[PDB]
């Protein structure tokens, strides 16, 4: 069904002719009225995985930034990935930074954003959460399938810990797992937060306010019916010293998982785009983002668990990314540029090169690289 030639015909008018963030809006439109095609594929129980009691039906599934309102859960969830990250949410809505701010090269398969974190709030996203969790208790297809919560800061806010504690007391409750994200690139000065001090004292205050939703107020109304689990996102434009501090930080704090990665602001060859400002996603950050996860899950000794993302579009991709170290892999560039049909393909060229490579399922793939 998601690959109907139709789908591709409109996608790649979309993709020549209509403004990115339109498209986009149009298409998460279309998933809030459920008019988007559904994936009816019982899913390869060797391509089956896991993060700690976090059990992913499939390998893949959609990053951050997709659906930041949690408006669209249901029908993204349906073209066939195992799980969605909503958000990045603030306590306070925000409009973002100017618009146009999504711009795309097909050719090079780039894409490149300044949104700011366009979002509700927190508020309005746990009203949208909590009512896809009450759908999900009628819809048993939707029982196994796991919803993460990414989590920021208003552009404003002074202390980032504020806001984190914010969001955790109103859609803590409602997650599979809390996504820290200290990575955007448009949020000055966010990145400051990945130093390594820094750091630990946001995972520590994270996970303190986490482990007092228990003490303060039935109360894990989300998949796993267990207390979210702590991940930290990461950018890609931090050096060997900054990688290592990090690496000893994750294993003091005992973080549940590494998202590596988000966007980059080291791409300087993409000539469509520079006149613009922003992070980089699609191919042009796949082998950047592939030897951050062999440095990371290196530096950490194989005890954290990786998300990765991005440059992820094929199975042989998913596959590089497995064999560096992740255990699940999270989609974005992907739905823009190959569409709907982007997780019934992929999960198929995976499964394929998993019976090629020899392995029996993919937790055998895990960090194989490494010897
Ligand atoms: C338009 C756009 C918005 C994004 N918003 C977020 C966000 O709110 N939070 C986040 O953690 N990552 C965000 N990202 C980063 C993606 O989650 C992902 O890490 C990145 O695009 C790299 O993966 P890709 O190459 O598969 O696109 C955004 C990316 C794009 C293109
Ligand atoms: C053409 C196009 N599509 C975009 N978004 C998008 C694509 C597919 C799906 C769907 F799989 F149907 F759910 C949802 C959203 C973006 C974005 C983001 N930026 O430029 C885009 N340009
Ligand atoms: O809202 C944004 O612009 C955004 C957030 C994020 O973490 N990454 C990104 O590239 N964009």
């Amino acid at each position: 069904n998601p690959e109907f030639f139709l789908y591709d015909i409109f996608l790649k008018f979309c993709l020549k002719y209509i403004d990115g963030e339109i498209c986009h809006d149009l298409f998460l439109l279309l998933g809030k009225y459920n008019i988007l095609p559904y994936d009816t594929s019982n899913d390869s129980i060797y391509a089956c995985t896991n993060i700690k009691h976090l059990d992913f039906i499939n390998p893949f599934g959609v990053a951050a930034g997709f659906d930041k309102n949690g408006v669209c859960i249901d029908s993204i969830l349906k073209l066939g990935f195992s799980f969605i990250e909503i958000g990045t949410i603030t306590p306070r809505g925000q409009t973002g930074n100017a618009k146009p701010r999504i711009f795309r090269d097909v050719e090079s398969r780039s894409i490149i954003n300044s949104c700011g974190f366009n979002n509700m709030g927190c508020d309005k996203v746990t009203e949208n959460l909590i009512l896809f969790r009450k759908r999900q208790e009628e819809d048993k297809l939707l029982s196994k399938h796991i919803v993460g919560v990414s989590i920021g800061k208003n552009k404003d806010t002074v202390n980032i810990v504020d806001d984190l504690k914010y969001c955790i007391n109103k859609i803590g409750r409602y997650a599979d797992y809390i996504a820290i994200n200290v990575s955007s690139p448009n949020t000055p000065g966010l990145r400051d937060n990945q130093e390594a001090g820094k750091l630990k004292n946001i995972i520590l205050s994270v996970k303190e306010e986490i482990d007092n939703l228990e003490k303060n107020n039935f109360l894990w109304f989300n998949t796993t019916k267990k207390k979210p689990l702590v991940f930290v996102k990461l950018a890609p434009d931090l050096n060997q010293e900054q990688k290592k501090e990090i690496a000893d930080v994750l294993l003091e704090t005992n973080i549940d998982g590494m998202i590596i990665s988000n966007t980059t602001t080291q791409i300087n060859d993409i000539k469509s785009f520079e006149n613009k400002k922003g992070g980089v996603s699609g191919a042009k950050l796949k082998d950047i983002s592939t030897k951050f996860i062999c440095e990371m899950y290196n530096y950490t000794n194989k005890q954290i668990p990786i998300i990765a993302s991005g440059g992820i579009f094929s199975g042989l991709d998913a596959l590089e990314k497995i064999e560096a170290g992740a255990s699940v892999c999270q989609l974005y560039s992907c739905l823009v540029f190959n569409g709907m049909k982007s997780a019934v393909q992929i999960k198929r060229e995976l499964n394929h090169l998993l019976y090629q490579r020899g392995y029996y399922n993919l937790k055998e793939a895990i960090g194989r690289k490494h010897s």
